[PDB]
């Protein structure tokens, strides 16, 4: 997250790390068992993170549950990042309290200029590269579409939604991918790409997830 600030201990419940020997992408805690994420964000062997604050130290509130399901959207496009979504199922049930909860899919989805929040331990500079320890966070609007496509032409799909600011300054970048995009209590966006990190003109591009509300609770009903 560039731009963003140090989020306050656990107020993002439901952010896990994806874990494969060191950090690698975010996700979102959708049920005691299932993780959401990002199909790119796809490993062989994962190790999920969830209670998550300081990635470096244990503080106490943690739960490391590996994977055992690992399901990429069947129309995952990996050269366009089309259909940029990926569930997890965990080996045994995350143990839900206040530090360890879930977030709701979204009930429609979500109208060009709702104010959204952004979080992860993605890079926080634009130019060059520093990695937190500390969870980040960013509150932002979603985009209209066609000022998304006017970002990047002839690459946003109907599965894809930007948020962010066209000035550029505030962002997601790597590290972030997977990570939640929660407006009004749903999640309506995974992170997924952007070409470079806060610049002007391109602001994130996420996975639109009010497209594959059925697919999850079909994967899941059906896992
Ligand atoms: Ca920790």
């Amino acid at each position: 997250i560039v731009g963003g600030y140090t989020c306050a201990a656990n107020s993002i419940p439901y952010q896990v790390s994806l874990n494969s020997g060191s950090h690698f992408c975010g996700g979102s805690l959708i049920n005691s068992q299932w993780v959401v994420s990002a199909a790119h964000c796809y490993k062989s062997r994962i190790q999920v993170r969830l209670g998550e604050h300081n990635i470096d130290v244990l503080e106490g509130n943690e739960q490391f549950i590996n994977a055992a399901k690992i399901i990429t959207h069947p129309n995952f496009n990996g050269n366009t990042l089309d259909n940029d979504i990926m569930l997890i199922k965990l080996s045994s049930p995350a143990t839900l309290n206040s530090r360890v909860a879930t977030v709701s899919l979204p009930r429609s989805c979500a109208a060009a200029g709702t104010e959204c929040l952004i979080s992860g331990w993605g890079n926080t500079k634009s130019s060059g590269s520093s990695y937190p320890s500390l969870l980040q966070c960013l509150k932002a609007p979603v985009l209209s579409d066609s000022s998304c496509k006017s970002s990047y032409p002839g690459q946003i799909t109907g599965n894809m939604i930007c948020v962010g600011f066209l000035e550029g300054g505030k962002d997601s970048c790597q590290g972030d991918s997977g990570g939640p995009v929660v407006c009004n209590g749903q999640l309506q966006g995974i992170v997924s790409w952007g070409y470079g990190c806060a610049q002007k003109n391109k602001p994130g591009v996420y996975t639109k997830v009010c497209n594959y509300v059925n697919w999850i609770q079909q994967t899941i009903a059906a896992n």
